[PDB]
């Protein structure tokens, strides 16, 4: 139940700060996030690592957490800050979890998590609703001293209009307001449109680059203060700083490996065993879904060792015939599933 | 949507009114119910073939149905005649159905269920709690001509507590007793006791043994009336008339068959493929239950075509090594989903 001792279930992360291409078809920023089920957004970004030295320079003692889903980044940072409260608020709907599914395993209870949103409208859960600012210290007076934001917009031009309500209230907030312009929004950011202008009072300090992001996409971590607007980052500017770290870094496996959670994501993508191999150095029954699954788990057994890169991971990608037929048959959260096994079958190899 | 034309995924049920043993292990009275998932009681109890004159007799135009789990036996009298209203009743709890999720699967939608029960306590529910009884007739003015009782009491006594109830509404109930002595009340029962004794007023118009009942109990379905009380059967007896069936009677097997019922079966108890037999005339993969299923359902294919009654169903069994291992390995919810697909493939067969 120690927090500290729950970090080792959670992977080393490698960030960068602000020709040579792989082509990939697998999410295989999930090769590490085997140890985890509902969410796995904590092991690409980490408070302790990435803005660490800004959570010593203003402590504080309730964190708020917004389109937080399942809740494996608090979680994670539950277990490098063990004396930090939190306020909790995801979109409440059908489609996505808007309850701290993640953060109740690996912590065990949601004690530390002062107002977790429960009884609260949709309206109240969305971040681009005023109403929702309105109701954020419901129950912690604790200004927004630094303000989690990883919500998966369905248009991304949404992440403005959150932005805008974000400065809106710190600027007009009986408790926020007597802390300044030093209040820091670490938001998730899809650079949709190059060199956007921030809106009025909003300064990016930092852009954030992870390895644990999507290799494909555009995606980065903004860090947020009220300071004279300037411009947000572009696809080009990302993806080559996303490619760099692809080439040169590898990824950390987490140190202990949590055995329970690991059964989890097998019985998740497929109810059947994964096998240890015996080289000491009819498949009819099943269904076209379970068969691409065994067939692709079955080549990343014959496959030998090799570090965990997207150097290894593309020549795995181009030694398996029917990789095209692996991508349209198996849905996106499939393939996810199927990476978070098959990172633990490459970690558990030789 | 035709009530009629749903009948023909219902099979043909054999029953009997009031020194050869077969000795088998899994629950083969579900051989036929292939083509029913969330419930399968419909299939061995039927109220036209079983009680068909009485419905003749008392034309009743609502069916009260209490401790009715899915609603399949309500959904097969849905079919059989098109015309009858239902009020429905099955105690609320976790563990067990209370809303009829097989009637809304078969027949479409609840339109022809005046009162589900919808918004009703823990109590109101229960057939041994006298606040049910009392709101039965809270949309439904019309009297209980015909009661239909599946109750599955944990304390088997609890059956007594129901029939006293029953007794007690019918005799106090300004719309029931307007139609003196001619009630009727079709309950399960297993005789715990022997030549028992029923409760004052209440009558045993006929004990039915039917061929889709476990053959290791004691179940029956007894017509209780409003008359001179008389003593219930016994283990003995009814254990008898269940043998006598085995023995010469053979199951009917539905005419048509609901491949979307079949498939949902198969990928209920594992999600893995079934396969016709190419006759013409490793498995590391898989859980130790994953494997005991397969295996069994390998033993089905490799076995030849045979009639569908229980001394086929003991040469299954002593045809098969690990037949202990197979019971023990698969809880009593996975063999009864086993023997639905077992079933299909024996009728799908040469
Ligand atoms: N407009 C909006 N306002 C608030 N939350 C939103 C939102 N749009 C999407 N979301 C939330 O954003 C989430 C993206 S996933 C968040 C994962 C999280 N960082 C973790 O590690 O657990 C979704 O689950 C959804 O509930
Ligand atoms: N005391 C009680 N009062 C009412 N219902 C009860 C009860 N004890 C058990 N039950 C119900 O009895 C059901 C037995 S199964 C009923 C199946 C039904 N004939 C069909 O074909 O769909 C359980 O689902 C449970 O909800
Ligand atoms: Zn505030
Ligand atoms: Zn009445």
């Amino acid at each position: 139940i120690d927090p500290t001792e729950q970090l080792a279930y959670f992977p080393k992360i490698t960030f960068e700060r602000l020709t040579r291409n792989y082509m990939i078809l697998l999410p295989w920023q999930h090769v590490n996030r085997y140890n985890f089920v509902f969410s796995s957004t904590g092991c690409k970004v980490s408070l302790k690592t990435c803005i660490g030295k800004l959570m010593k320079d203003l402590n504080p003692k309730v964190l708020y957490f917004i389109g937080e889903g399942a809740g494996n980044w608090m979680a994670r940072t539950a277990c490098e800050y063990p004396d930090i409260k939190f306020v909790y608020r995801s979109l409440k709907d059908d489609l996505d979890h808007h309850y701290p599914l993640e953060y109740q395993r690996v912590i065990g209870e949601l004690s530390r998590i002062i107002d977790s949103g429960e009884g609260l409208s949709m309206e109240t859960t969305d971040a681009t609703q005023k109403t929702h600012w309105d109701l954020i210290h419901r129950v912690s007076k604790d200004a927004l001293l630094i303000t989690l934001c990883d919500a998966e917009f369905k248009d991304r031009d949404d992440f403005f209009k959150m932005v805008i309500l974000w400065r809106k209230h710190v600027l007009s907030c009986r408790i926020c307001t007597t802390y300044g312009t030093d209040l820091y929004l670490f938001a998730k950011y899809h650079a949709k449109d190059c060199n956007v202008k921030l809106p009025f009072f909003v300064r990016s300090v930092a852009t954030f680059i992870m390895q644990g992001s999507k290799l494909s996409g555009s995606e980065c971590y903004i860090l947020l203060t009220l300071g004279h607007h300037n411009n947000l980052p572009c696809h080009g500017e990302i993806q080559n700083s996303k490619m760099k770290i692809a080439v040169a870094n590898d990824f950390y496996a987490a140190k202990k490996l949590d055995n329970k959670s690991i059964e989890a994501n097998c019985k998740s993508l497929l109810s059947g065993l994964r096998i240890p191999i015996n080289k000491k150095e009819e498949s009819k029954w099943l269904t076209n879904k379970a068969n691409t699954i065994i067939d692709w788990l079955e080549h990343i057994l014959n496959s030998p060792k090799g570090e965990l890169n997207y150097d290894f991971f593309e020549a795995l990608e181009n030694t398996y015939p029917n990789m095209i037929k692996l991508i349209d048959n198996l849905g996106n959260a499939e393939i996810k599933k199927l990476i978070k096994v098959t990172g633990y079958m490459l970690v558990s190899k030789k």
